[PDB]
C-alpha cells in the first residue's frame, strides 16, 4: 500500500542506479516548494517509503533526482544538474503512482505508471 | 550562430510538436531563477533564435516546456505539469545547445547534442 | 530465479500494456530464427516462465513484442509492425535479464537490465 | 525530396553518432527480406538518399542499424545486437519518412515522424 515509488535505471551500466539521491516537493499555497520527503535508491535501484496514503493528498509535487552526482561518482561528466519530474497527484482520489527514471549521461527519460 | 535551441517531437501522432510554449531561466547570483527568454515551437517543433552567442554566458540554465498546456490543447489529460531541462552552459568555454525532447503523455525523454563552435 | 522476464509499459495512458503478445526466437547454427518461446503480458504488463535458467543456455536471442495488435485494438494506428529487442545472452554466464519497452503510437524504447 | 532518412544520436556523448552503419529491407511476395539500401551516418548522424520518391512504393520495410559495432568500435560492449525499425510504408498514399535514434549501450529508442509530401 505504498502509493508514491520511484525507480531509476542506469541505460549506459544496464543495471539500476543504486544510491541515487533524491527530494520529494509539495507547492504551497505561496507556489513556493515545499520540502515533503528524501531518500537514496535501494540496490534495486528503488525508492519506497516517501509517503503515507493518508499525507499524500491532492497537490502539485515535484521529485528531484540528483543524477548529476550519480554520474560524477562514475567518474563522467553528465548533462544535467538533476532530473525533475513534476505532476499533479490524486486529483481524482488516490492512486499508485510508479515514476520510473532512466539515465544516460547526456539524456534521461521519465515515465508515470498510475494504476488504481 | 545560433548557441541554444530546442527541438520537441510529438510520440503519440508521428511529427513535431507545434505551438509548444516554453520558457528560459538563468540562475542569479543569490540562487534564484531569473527569466531569461521564451518562446514557441514552431510548424517544425523547433525554436531558435532564443539568445545570442554574446549573452550566453557561462551559468545554470532551465529550459521548461510547457507540455501539459500542449497535451490540453489537444485534448488530452497527461501526467506532467511539464518538462524541465536544467544544466550547466558554457563552464569549459562557449558550447551549441541543442534540447531535443520527445513527449508522450505519460513519460517524455530529454537529450543534449553539444557541439564544439 | 526467472532468467528471462519482459515488462512492457504504455506511455500513452500511463499503466502497463496488458494481453501484449511476444514471442522469443534464438539463432540456429544455419543463422536462421528458431522458435523458442511464447505468450501474452499479464494485468501488470509482465511476461514471465518465458524459460528455465537450464534451458536458456549462451546464445543469440530475439524478442518480438506484437505493438501493432495492441495499439490497433485501442482504436490507434500504429507506426512500427512490431518491437524486436535482439541480444547476445548468457556469454559471461548465467544472468538475469528484465527486458522493458516503453510503447507510443510512433516510438518505443527498450531498455535492458542485466543483474547476477 | 528525400522520402526516407534516418538521424542517429549518442546518448552517452551528447552527439550525433558518426558512421553507424545501416541495412534496409523491403519484404518480398514470398515474406522474405530483401536488401533494398544500406549506407552509414555522416559526422551529423544522419543517412540520407537511401531511395527515391519513385522507388520506395508500397511495402513492409525494415531498418537494421548496427548498433554493436558502434559501440564496439569506442571499445564499450552493448546489450543489443542491432536496433530494427520494421513498418509498413505509404499504404495510405506517398509520405516521408525520418526514422530517429537515440543510443544508449542498453537502452535505445526509436520514433518515427511521417509528414505529408
Ligand atoms: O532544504 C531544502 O532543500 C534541500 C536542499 C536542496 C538544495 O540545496 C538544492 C536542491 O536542488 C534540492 C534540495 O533539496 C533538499 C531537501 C532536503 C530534504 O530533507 C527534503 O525533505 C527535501 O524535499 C529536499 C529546502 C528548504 C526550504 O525551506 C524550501 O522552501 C525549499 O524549497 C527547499
Ligand atoms: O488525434 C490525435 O491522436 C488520436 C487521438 C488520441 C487521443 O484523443 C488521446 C490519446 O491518448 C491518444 C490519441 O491518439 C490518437 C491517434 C490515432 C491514430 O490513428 C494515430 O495514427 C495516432 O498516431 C494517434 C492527435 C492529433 C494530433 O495533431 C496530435 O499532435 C496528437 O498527439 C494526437
Ligand atoms: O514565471 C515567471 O514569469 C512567467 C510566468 C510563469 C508561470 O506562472 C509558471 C511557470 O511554470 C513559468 C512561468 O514563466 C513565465 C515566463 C515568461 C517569460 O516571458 C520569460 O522570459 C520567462 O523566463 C518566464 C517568473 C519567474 C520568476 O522566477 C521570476 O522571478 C519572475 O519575475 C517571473
Ligand atoms: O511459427 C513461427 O512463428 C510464429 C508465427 C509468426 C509470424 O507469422 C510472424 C512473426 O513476426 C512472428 C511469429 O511468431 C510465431 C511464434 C509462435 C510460437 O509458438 C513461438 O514459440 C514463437 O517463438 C513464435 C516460426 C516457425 C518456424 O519454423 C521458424 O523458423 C520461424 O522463424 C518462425
Ligand atoms: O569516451 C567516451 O565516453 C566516456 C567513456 C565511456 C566508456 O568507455 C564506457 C561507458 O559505458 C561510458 C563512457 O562514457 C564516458 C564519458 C565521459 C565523460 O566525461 C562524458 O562527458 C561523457 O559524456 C561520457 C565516448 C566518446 C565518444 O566519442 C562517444 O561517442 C561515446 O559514446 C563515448
Ligand atoms: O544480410 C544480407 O546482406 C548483408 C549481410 C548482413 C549480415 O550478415 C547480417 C545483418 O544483420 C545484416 C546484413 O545485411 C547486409 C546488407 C548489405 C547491403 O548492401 C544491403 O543493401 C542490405 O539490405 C543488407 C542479406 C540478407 C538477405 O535477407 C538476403 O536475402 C541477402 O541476399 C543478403
Amino acid at each position: 500500500k505504498c502509493p508514491l515509488m520511484v525507480k531509476v535505471l542506469d541505460a549506459v551500466r544496464g543495471s539500476p542506479a543504486i544510491n541515487v539521491a533524491m527530494h520529494v516537493f509539495r507547492k504551497a499555497a505561496d507556489d513556493t516548494w515545499e520540502p515533503f520527503a528524501s531518500g537514496k535508491t535501494s540496490e534495486s535501484g528503488e525508492l519506497h517509503g516517501l509517503t503515507t496514503e493518508e499525507e499524500f493528498v491532492e497537490g502539485i509535487y515535484k521529485v528531484e533526482i540528483d543524477t548529476k552526482s550519480y554520474w560524477k561518482a562514475l567518474g563522467i561528466s553528465p548533462f544535467h544538474e538533476h532530473a525533475e519530474v513534476v505532476f499533479t497527484a490524486n486529483d481524482s482520489g488516490p492512486r499508485r503512482y510508479t515514476i520510473a527514471a532512466l539515465l544516460s549521461p547526456y539524456s534521461y527519460s521519465t515515465t508515470a505508471v498510475v494504476t488504481n
